[PDB]
RNA sequence: AGUUUGACUGGGGUGGUCGCCUCCAAAAGCGUAACGGAGGCUUCUAAAGGUACCCUCAGGCCGAUUGAACCGGUCGCA
């Protein structure tokens, strides 16, 4: 709840003013933070599957679960059943409170950001580093928002303080 | 010493075949031949059975670390 009134009692008035909808109803807002990681490595050492939940779960707060193959390759080895990836999906306060966590302590601990959304308003982020957060072979970040073109979805996204760039 | 030592077959022998399933030949009911054209079987599952409740693939495109694998979105009667 660190973001959350900075949204609702102070960003939210700001959007409306600027791109004038006749509601409250039309601004962007993002619903969920999805965080997720691809473990090919673990065709052929899967002890490294249950480290990475462990990891997955100190960092966001709750706890996450493998993903499992879908398709029959053999080139990584990839049979329709192996364990391969693990995802989390917060969503209301969780991904409200960890919001926080990054803006200001992971950004800071790099070693700033991409501009490239989907086209429908979701930016993605891939950092290749796990140690950038306090608690800890990289991990997608994909924040899905509301919005419905990159317009919307930027003015939300610099709103809370993504770095971004330019 | 008494006997046995298959049949089909564009002559016989050599080769191939011999029971069962699916398609075409088959002429818009059923059936219907060729040593006509194509493929399979001699199993499997203690759930891959029963029921209640619930769910939806393949593929392409855009985004994205190691990346036709993982995630987000959306076109998608399959
Ligand atoms: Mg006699
Ligand atoms: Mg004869
Ligand atoms: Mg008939
Ligand atoms: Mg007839």
């Amino acid at each position: 709840a660190n973001l959350k009134k900075d949204y609702q009692e102070r960003i939210v008035p700001a959007l409306m003013k600027q791109f004038g909808y006749t509601s409250v109803m039309q601004v962007p807002v993002l619903k969920k933070i999805v965080i997720n990681q691809g473990l090919g490595m673990a065709t052929g050492d899967k002890k490294i599957i249950d480290v990475a939940v462990s990891e997955l779960t100190a960092i966001t707060g709750q706890k996450a679960v493998p993903t499992v193959s879908k398709k029959d390759i053999s080139n990584f080895k990839l049979r329709k059943k192996m364990p391969i990836g693990v995802m989390v999906t917060l969503r209301r306060e969780q991904m409200y409170e960890f919001l926080e966590r990054l803006v200001r302590i992971a950004l800071p601990r790099i070693r700033g950001i991409e501009s490239k959304l989907d086209g429908r308003g979701n930016y993605t982020l891939g950092i290749n580093e796990q140690i950038i957060f306090p608690e800890i072979l990289g991990m997608n970040i994909t924040f899905v928002t509301s919005a419905q073109s990159d317009e919307e979805g930027y003015a939300l996204l610099k709103e809370f303080g993504l770095p971004f760039k330019n």
